[PDB]
């Protein structure tokens, strides 16, 4: 949902300081070893997931009155801005930017680490993991765990997500103007089959499939997710170059 969009990857010249510094030096630690998919250390997801809960809006240089929080579209929900800090083949640094009601729908992140903060702003997340080895309705639906469903009002702490667990599949709905800083480890990729799926997702009542049985209670924690096309209202968009006078 942003990973058509064309940057500098590795780029050589970078100005960043304070906690924006620190954070761009402790990711290159921390994303550089092991092949492809690799989840960092759990002590260099310590390390970062500290970098990142000192931050605040301020010090990375977003503020609610920007442009970004701002859409006067209709027909469709609000463009959600995509900030490009900082992109190589290990990870990426970014800011999303929310208006009231914008949306990132439901999607997985196959083989990736996430690292998240709300910078400002009320966000719903609604977030999921598959439960495997289980039985499909369909070869494009499957089973999942609801692991997080909640309203999230900042100043929040940072959250993280596994290639398999911690909510590797979610929906960020924003309900005031949001910004969120993202670490993705490592970038979606076409090329290297980590591909951005996108999903419908029914409550667990609504497939009833043989070889599955959940107990009354638990099924409001599970939920059917169906593979969808990625639509182009799922994209975000760019920010200006220029913003003028
Ligand atoms: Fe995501
Ligand atoms: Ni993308």
């Amino acid at each position: 949902m942003h990973h058509h969009h064309h940057h500098s990857s590795g780029r050589e010249n970078l100005y960043f300081q304070g906690h924006m510094q620190k954070l761009f030096d402790t990711c290159k630690k921390v994303f550089a070893d092991g092949k492809s998919g690799t989840v960092p250390s759990q002590e260099n997801i310590e390390m970062l997931r500290a970098v990142l809960d000192e931050i605040k809006p301020e010090d990375v240089g977003v503020n609610p009155k920007m442009s970004y929080f701002r859409s006067t579209v209709t027909g469709r929900s609000p463009l959600v801005t995509y900030l490009h800090i900082y992109a190589c083949h290990r990870f990426s640094i970014c800011i999303f930017c929310l208006p009231p009601s914008g949306v990132i729908p439901l999607h997985n992140h196959p083989e990736m680490t996430v690292f998240s903060k709300l910078l400002f702003g009320t966000m719903h997340i609604k977030s999921y993991d598959w439960v495997p080895d289980s039985p499909q309705p369909s070869s494009d639906t499957r089973l999942a765990k609801v692991k997080v469903d909640s309203d999230f009002t900042a100043p929040c702490d940072t959250s993280i997500l596994y290639p398999a667990d911690g909510g590797n599949m979610h929906c960020f709905t924003a309900k005031t103007a949001c910004a969120v800083l993202d670490v993705i480890g490592p970038p979606y990729s076409d090329p290297a089959g980590r591909h951005c799926t996108y999903y419908f997702d029914y409550p667990f009542s609504s497939f009833s499939v043989d070889g599955v049985v959940v107990a009354e209670e638990e099924k409001e924690g599970y939920a059917w997710l169906k593979e969808r096309e990625e639509k182009p209202e799922d994209l975000t968009v760019t920010a200006l170059m220029y913003s003028g006078p």
